[PDB]
């Protein structure tokens, strides 16, 4: 027996807690100071977190956890290298934090530290860039950046303390720009090479890269790109998914262009029902019984219709289906013979499974069974979605493969096409008004996408409820309440989120809306502050606009003028109360918009997030202006 | 709203078994597969079973081949066949 | 069958010859060509055939028939700019609900012939809010100095708290042109805006996103209303001459 | 892709046009609509363009 055993997320023995891993403890410690940064101490505290008590022990449990998940281990002479670089910068390291503590210290010997760390780091960081390991080093890389970009942070604040001139703290300042910008692109380097190449074998690999890099690279991405302020949130919303079935080869120009459209589906609505085209054949003798999955329809919104058949619901050659007012939901024909009794069934129906009373469900048991047979894969498969059996294999018992994270609950259930070119419908395949679906034969192929816990409001009230207890708040750009035509979906990891908005409509204009209602209690005239992440390659002359919409109560909030950058620029409004806009506890229909007039051909602007924080929590401490 | 039917579409008489002189009067028939001797054996029963769904009534459709061999005492002595009409909108269905 | 659209002959018979069947209007293009579904149920997805979103279309195993739809030359210039253009030479410009630039959800069309036009908007969406825009541009020698009016036709059968809105964007220099109390009343009713010029609305005869904006919130459960037309006159051409509160 | 083919599904010789004795060897079915001796004739080539 090759292996009879059950299967967890389609690894051999359970795999760890999204919470739970080795680099939970440094993004927990990151979220609590980008709120509030404790200057000249949080480097400290981040030094203590990544090399605990001066070792490179729990690096080497972060790498070891990385080759479990992507199946790619190191050499022994990588490893090597690796500590070595590791026990220099933490003796540099020791060195400046022992210095820091004693009370009275040289300013100077400070500085000379301070340069010593700063210099070994950027000597030392090209030894995780090395291509051929990629897929590994870049959750290492990650971290070392990372100790880089709060010892200049920390350096800025505490300015003539450590024994730095202005110009000093200028130059740090440029430096840090800079750096930021630098570490990301060579971070979105090393991701989108792997991702690529893994993908152009299986799409199942490359989902499996994903998911680690959103658990181990991405959230500090997000972070290094809100360390420049103070008291905006830290949070990620990417999704995790688990892939089922035989491997197909994905382009990454079809990736971004078809898969994961279809894999989203309607991205600000929940799912509803999910059906699944199944079908059974044992027709000759000598050969053995097969099942196939040939389609796959997830239901969201149902008076939409957005989303289409991914594979075919076709169940006949009799062109009936909705005829007679009925869907057609099984067909089995069953043939008898005899020789001088074996009656062989031939099933085609179509499994229906609806959200259960809770909206959501919360675990899933998907399974997939291979047989050889003269040079022929055959195929069985079980499917249970929560507690709701689906369906039972029929060519023979199935182990188990328990589809579960805590933390996170189903939101999609989608499938790749098989055997078709994934190269058509690009520019139709928008977010709204056009038809979400692909034509294939087959799928063999179930893909289920579990989204963090943090999202379970927004796809459960349709809107984003504000509380008085909670200081900031970020919502991303995919959770609206509705979005202007010609608008798409980009996958853009590094927001920490699943997705921006690209805005390319050439007539009228491009709005998007989100909707807020407020808790009782809640403070109406606290004063608040708006901030928009937005990418403008192309120059708008009319700008970007944000404005507040209640019940016919229109504010404008903002208007900033759209420049030509190809990088992301975060846009911050003047300051304002709740009672301005006049919202209260009662209101329902209140939005906030940002709108842009029309494009030309070739022209489009991304989206990526909103921040709400309060006046009195908000502070610009790096300004970006300064390069 | 179709009432049920059925059709006799062929009989075959067997004489001699080693002369093979009388063939099918109608047609021995039973799919559009083109699958009636493979396999080494006679498709004896094709059955289809349908089901619907509007927000249950399972529909059959049978074709098979109905076989009498001689009595013992090698002769049948008598016989009760018969076959009832009906009318549907100018058309002919058949028991 | 016989099949042929202005100068290109799409289908000839195969079966003998068919004599013609000359259909034209002077006056008049055509603008829409479908069919009527021929031997099923006609009965289904009344709820979902709305105007935007959802797909508009119906699975038969034959038509056997062909609908041409001829629409008078008053409206060939909206079909082919997709906007209104103004002139300084008319005094009185009509604009039907159903030539709109974009619509919100759950929005139907009703067949309202005694409005003069091909339809009416029927809002019945339950959440977020339901909105209407118009495209307009200005001809070059447009006078931007002088006063207009605004009167829009609507059917409130149900109470709306927050009533009608009209509003006027270019390219966010967004203006409230007029709020509107919607009581409820099951016969149509014109609401007039007060005076306007189109200085105040920032509009010039360069402007390419100018909009109208008909709005109102979200509904209850089983309710809707209608809007039919819009009517853009002088102030110096308009008045009322028989009260209609006067009842 | 796939290159054109060409199949002999059956070949059916004739001696004594009389006896009837010899039949197919292989098969001479054409098609699948079991339309072979209908309406008198025999069925003689049955093609399909796309």
């Amino acid at each position: 027996n090759e292996t009879d055993f059950p299967l967890y997320n389609n690894y051999t023995e359970p795999t760890i807690a999204p919470a739970l891993i080795a680099v939970a403890p440094i993004a927990q410690y990151l979220a609590t100071a980008i709120g509030k940064w404790a200057a000249k101490a949080a480097f400290s505290k981040v030094l203590s977190l990544i090399f605990p008590g001066s070792q490179p022990a729990t690096m080497e449990k972060v790498r070891t956890e990385v080759e479990t998940l992507i199946n790619q281990k190191l050499s022994q002479d990588r490893v090597n290298i690796l500590n070595a670089e590791y026990r220099g910068i933490i003796e540099v390291s020791d060195v400046f934090d022992a210095y820091i503590k004693q009370p009275g210290f040289t300013p100077a010997t400070a500085k000379g530290y301070f340069l010593n760390l700063s210099g070994a780091i950027i000597q030392r960081l090209p030894q995780f860039e090395v291509q051929t390991y990629e897929g590994v080093s870049i959750a290492l890389f990650t971290q070392m950046c990372t100790l880089h970009l709060t010892l200049l942070k920390d350096g800025i604040l505490a300015g003539s303390a450590w024994g730095f001139t202005q110009a000093d703290v200028d130059s740090f300042i440029k430096l840090f720009n800079q750096k930021v910008l630098d570490y990301r692109t060579r971070l979105m380097r090393m991701y989108t090479e792997e991702f690529g190449r893994l993908c152009k074998v299986s799409l199942k690999d490359g989902l499996t890269f994903r998911n680690m890099c959103n658990l181990y690279v991405f959230p500090f991405a997000e972070a290094w790109s809100l360390m420049r302020y103070e008291g905006l949130k830290l949070q990620s919303s990417l999704s995790l998914w688990d892939y089922v079935g035989v491997s197909i080869p994905v382009n990454y120009n079809e990736w971004g262009g078809l898969v994961y459209k279809l894999l989203m589906g309607e991205v600000n609505q929940r799912l509803t029902t999910v059906k699944f085209n199944y079908s059974f054949t044992n027709e000759p003798a000598d050969i053995p019984a097969r099942e196939n999955i040939r389609g796959v329809h997830p239901i969201y919104d149902p008076s939409s219709g957005l989303t289409g058949w991914i594979g075919n619901g076709r169940t006949n050659n009799f062109n009936f289906a909705d005829n007679n007012g009925n869907e057609i939901m099984e067909v089995r024909t069953q043939t008898f013979y005899q020789n001088p009794i074996a009656p062989r069934d031939i099933i085609n129906q179509i499994l229906t499974a609806p959200a259960p009373a809770d909206l959501f469900f919360k675990n899933a048991d998907i399974n997939v069974k291979f047989t050889q047979w003269f040079q022929s894969t055959l195929y069985g498969w079980n499917i249970k979605l929560g507690t709701q059996t689906v369906l039972s294999s029929r060519t023979g018992t199935i182990p188990p493969n328990y589809l579960a994270y805590d933390g996170y609950y189903i939101r999609a259930i989608s499938a790749c096409p098989r055997g078709v070119s994934l190269a058509y419908n690009h520019d139709l395949t928008t977010l709204t008004f056009n038809r979400i679906e692909y034509d294939s034969p087959t799928t063999e192929n179930i893909i289920v996408g579990f989204a963090p816990d943090n999202t379970k409001d927004f796809y459960s009230k349709k809107s984003h409820y504000l509380s008085e207890t909670n200081d900031s708040y970020v919502i991303p750009a995919l959770q609206f309440a509705e979005v202007s035509d010609r608008s798409f979906l980009e996958d853009t990891p590094d927001q920490a989120t699943d997705g921006s908005i690209k805005f390319a409509r050439t007539f009228i204009s491009n709005e998007a809306k989100y909707s807020i209602r407020l808790n009782t209690g809640f403070n109406t005239a606290t004063r608040y502050k708006l901030i928009i992440r937005v990418r403008v390659p192309y120059r708008l002359p009319a700008g970007i606009r944000v404005q507040s919409q209640n019940s016919g109560n229109n504010r404008m909030l903002g208007s900033f003028t759209a420049n030509a950058n190809p990088e992301w620029v975060d846009f911050v409004t003047d300051a304002f109360t709740f009672n301005d806009l006049g919202i209260t506890t009662s209101s329902t229909n209140a939005l906030f918009s940002i709108s842009s007039d029309s494009l030309n051909s070739g022209e489009e602007w991304y989206l990526s997030q909103l921040f709400l924080v309060k006046e009195s929590a908000f502070t610009t401490q790096i300004n970006p202006l300064l390069k």
